[PDB]
């Protein structure tokens, strides 16, 4: 019937701007919780600024917790009065254990339904990556709706919550790597004589075509790289410069640090 996003950050608008295109839920049935354009642009779509956390729970059948990990512990005390066994709560905040959202909302009422997820920000273009873990009192029907809700958003599967911290470094911090990568590539286009906008547009579809090829064609990523490299070609000379500076090594210890700190920060 109606979904509600307590948050208003980039993630909140990303879900709303991604839910509206597929039409699983329209822009009329939504409740939120006012200087940034995220609320104003969503207000152009019809998002309601309740400005009170409790003023949205009873109006939101399923609630998404888009608040920050430091805001979410005290948030549970303010909404648990309006949390009910009918309401499906989905915590989008990283490092938030399912116990924290279930044990805190256990005091207000029994049988709390919660789900932990890690959806990316490139869901505005309907191609994000997310995973979820079913809570204790989260039934099969509750998870079937969530996947269907975020499968319109992109890749959505059921992983166990002990692996969502590692997905954070690969699916959550991942898109930032391509932004910096597509910057350096575009910065290489100008140095070799390409316009800035064309250097952004040419490389962007090259990353789409490389990612889309690996997804549907289940060949190993290196095998797809080997078929591109023609013997005695320009591609093999360029790949040498990447592996000399440890191109693979940097991206490897990057995901490690993103997952390591998320565990350290959650220890609070």
């Amino acid at each position: 019937m109606s979904v509600g996003f307590i948050g208003a950050g980039q993630l909140a608008y990303a879900l709303a701007r991604g839910f509206t295109a597929a039409g699983i839920l329209s822009a009329h049935k939504i409740i939120a919780s006012m200087n940034l354009p995220t609320v104003s642009a969503l207000r152009k779509m019809g998002v309601n600024l309740t400005r009170s956390n409790k003023e949205t729970v009873k109006h939101s059948d399923v609630l998404f917790l888009a608040v920050k990990p430091h805001i979410i512990p005290f948030i549970l005390d303010e909404i648990g009065a309006d949390v009910q066994a009918r309401h499906i709560v989905v915590s989008c905040a990283a490092g938030v254990t399912i116990s924290s959202v279930e044990k805190k909302l256990m005091a207000f009422q029994p049988a709390p339904k919660v789900i932990r997820c890690m959806t990316n920000t490139p869901v505005v273009v309907q191609e994000g990556a997310t995973v979820y873990a079913t809570g204790t009192h989260a039934l099969v029907e509750d998870g079937q709706l969530l996947e269907q809700l975020m499968s319109s958003v992109g890749f959505c599967t059921e992983v166990e919550e002990d692996l969502i911290d590692a997905v954070t470094g690969l699916s959550g911090s991942g898109p930032a790597y391509a932004f910096m990568a597509l910057d350096a590539l575009a910065d290489g286009g100008v140095k070799m004589g390409l316009p800035r906008r064309l250097a952004i547009q040419l490389g962007a579809q090259a990353l789409l075509g490389a990612a889309k090829m690996l997804l549907d064609s289940e060949q190993h990523p290196c095998q797809l790289k080997d078929n591109v490299c023609s013997p005695g070609g320009a591609t093999t000379h360029a790949l040498h410069f990447l592996e000399s500076g440890g191109f693979r090594s940097l991206l490897i210890n990057a995901v490690e640090a993103s997952c390591i700190r998320t565990r350290e920060l959650q220890s609070m």
